[PDB]
């Protein structure tokens, strides 16, 4: 419902679909906008997902809501079980995706990381934190987890990096864009909005751009290990990267089916290296 | 009504119209397209809206639908008022805005589906093609398309107020304005397929062009600036190289059509005459 969908679903068709997330991108510009963390028009609260055992000091997980137009609060549902009686899981939504007319997109991504990095010191109190993301919501992690050390004081204990494709490593991206375009159309549970698909098309630009920090925080690298397409050999490597990750992870399924239908392998690779990195 | 048109306002608002207007053509890539003049989507038979005496091979005008997104049907009303009793006036539609129209893959294909329907409504009359603003610059598109393609070139052509790349300072120091107009001149919501044809159409007429039609061309300039003009900056008004007759209306780029369309028709008539 809208031109915007009806154009994506186009691109896609056409195979354009690195071409109209520019488009996205540049038309985002255009709506209203929040220019600092308190002017956020929506509440950021984290949702409790998970519950750890009752049995302080322990980390807590915190998923960080990735980028894709067809997502929201059902995003880490799958992950989260397996989390119960283990860590206590907390997620975090993505400014500019609300509704309440529709939400306003940050001006700059340091915008959305503040008002982020505020309603979870919040919620967290003096628990140790891990940030955890999946493609889109992988890079917004990391970028979180800097923003947490150099403006909050408060650098993660971590950070869960599942299948981060980082500007470097962007071949498997452009090979794969009409699979990736696909993917968000099968993932739909609801037709994808106008207003959150110009939110995607703005953190992908966000994205894109310089972003010179990187966090002291050490680095879960989890990577599927079926190609989302085909890729021919003499490219290099399809798989996910990350420079310098503290320990690699890989997992049943691709891109999507990784979280999809292999979501217990992800949750198992990452309650393992919590326990190596807290004793 | 549709996300485009709320992002558009904001544009004019924060004065970013050109910067819009580029996001639209850009957009306007993935909409379905015509790639030859046969596949047009819409029936562009032209609509009469004044008639001549009867009485000839006298010229009738056809007036040359601009890209306007809040444009269409009306444009020409005013205007063809003052024609009634002088001249037959056809009004041909643009294609593109008429399930919603196919979008042109390039100019050349809309100015062959209209150089068609034109050619059939016409008969055996000659024809003076008339557009004002961007269909000023389309009139004279056609104009070349029909003497190149279709071995017909047109007896006249009409500029109102033309702004041709390479004397297009004016009116993009106005855009705010044109922005403005647009929704100021609007009976109905802007509708997302229209706003993405006027993108396309614009960026069309900025694109480089294969030459210049031989047909006479009357130039009418309006009188009053539409905004702000430092008189160092040069002549703010419309252009077009050595027209055949130039004439000077009262109004502004809007107004000369808005409550000045007699005057024009005036000027119209008397050259009619003189180029015949
Ligand atoms: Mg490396």
């Amino acid at each position: 419902a809208g031109m915007f969908r009806a154009l994506f679903r186009q691109a896609v068709e056409d195979d354009r679909y690195g071409e109209f997330l520019d488009v996205l991108a540049e038309a985002s510009a255009f709506r209203p906008q929040f220019a600092s963390p308190e002017a956020c028009s929506e509440r950021l609260d984290p949702v409790l997902l998970a519950g750890g055992p009752t049995d302080e000091g322990r980390a807590v997980l915190v998923g960080c809501t990735g980028t894709a137009a067809n997502g929201g609060p059902h995003e880490f549902l799958r992950l989260s079980t397996s989390f119960q009686e283990e860590r206590d899981f907390l997620a975090v939504p993505l400014p500019g995706y609300g509704t309440g007319g529709t939400a306003l997109l940050p001006a700059d991504l340091d915008t959305a990381l503040d008002a982020q990095a505020r309603a979870i010191l919040r919620a967290a109190g003096d628990a140790p934190v891990v940030l955890l993301g999946h493609s889109g919501g992988a890079l917004l992690a990391h970028e979180l987890a800097f923003r947490l050390e150099r403006a909050h004081g408060a650098p993660p204990a971590g950070i869960v990096l599942v299948d981060p494709y980082p500007p470097g490593h962007q071949e498997p991206i452009e090979v794969w864009s009409r699979q990736l375009g696909e993917g968000l159309f099968a993932g739909e549970l609801e037709p994808m909005s106008d207003a959150r698909l110009l939110a995607m098309g703005r953190y992908a630009r966000f994205l894109a751009g310089p972003r010179p920090g990187r966090s002291s925080a050490p680095v879960l690298l989890v990577r599927a290990s079926e190609p989302l397409g085909d890729w021919q050999e003499e490219r290099g490597d399809w798989r996910a990267h990350w420079d310098l990750p503290h320990t690699v992870a890989d997992v049943p399924g691709d891109h999507f089916t990784m979280m999809r239908d292999h979501a217990p392998a992800v949750a198992e690779a990452v309650l393992s290296w919590l326990d190596a990195i807290e004793g």
